[PDB]
């Protein structure tokens, strides 16, 4: 399975967000949508909330041209897992997306940026088309953590074709950094694209997923317990 860390489209720039959705996600998506900016979201199943509790955010995201991909169910260190454990960690996110959205993801980003040959083999066997890394880190999960002002200033020098790592579980990323950096990036000529678009893969959202069935209605299976 191909590994990607840099966009190819001239002028493109990918704002990407891990570990969500979260309690600030409707604000984040409103900010992106107001600027016609597209985000790439690498979601968990049970990590900072249960994916089924975020079904409405997920449906908005899915229907507004944002890219949704897997970050594993439990945010595991994938190099420590057996083939079977990793398959289960991916399957569980696939199943949530099937129930909520009717589709399976075709892409994923490994927690901690950690992957090996077992990970790549599982992704191949499960039909994934790519493993998505990044090439600039906002620093929003560094510890000690840089200030929002510092992170915004770093964004002023991230070049074209950046795939930037952010975490939407950080309130200041949603409320301070992204509202400041969207105009910085758009006004200097960058196109805020999803990762598949910026890789010269498809710009059609339907090409980022595999349709399985019609979206389900919430029932007692929509649980992480
Ligand atoms: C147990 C918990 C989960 C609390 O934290 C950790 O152990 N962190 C280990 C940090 C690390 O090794 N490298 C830097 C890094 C890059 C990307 C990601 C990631 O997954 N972004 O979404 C995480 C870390
Ligand atoms: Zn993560």
């Amino acid at each position: 399975v191909p590994v990607y860390d840099t966009c190819t489209v001239p002028g493109s720039f990918a704002l990407t967000f891990d570990d969500g959705p979260y309690g600030f996600s409707t604000r984040l998506d409103s900010t992106l949508n107001a600027a016609n900016a597209k985000g790439s979201f690498f979601i968990n199943g049970q990590n900072w909330g249960c994916i089924y509790d975020y079904a409405d955010v997920l449906l908005e995201r899915f229907n507004n041209g944002h890219f949704i991909a897997s970050h594993t169910w439990s945010h595991v260190h994938m190099n420590q897992g057996t083939y079977e454990q990793l398959s289960h960690q991916l399957e569980l996110v696939e199943q949530a997306m099937i129930r909520i959205l009717g589709v399976k993801p075709l892409y994923m980003r490994p927690p901690y940026g950690e992957y090996n040959d077992v990970v790549l083999q599982v992704l191949r066997d499960r039909g994934y088309k790519g493993l998505i890394m990044w090439n600039q880190d906002s620093g929003d999960t560094f510890t000690p953590t840089p200030s929002s002002a510092q992170i915004i200033d770093s964004y002023r020098s991230f070049p074209e074709k950046t795939i930037s790592l952010n975490h939407e579980i950080k309130d200041f990323t949603v409320d301070q950094v992204i509202p400041a950096v969207i105009p910085i990036l758009q006004q200097k000529g960058f196109s805020l694209q999803t990762v598949p678009e910026c890789l010269g893969l498809s710009s059609d959202p339907a090409d980022w997923y595999v349709r399985v069935q019609e979206p389900g209605t919430r029932d007692d299976s929509w649980t992480c317990e």
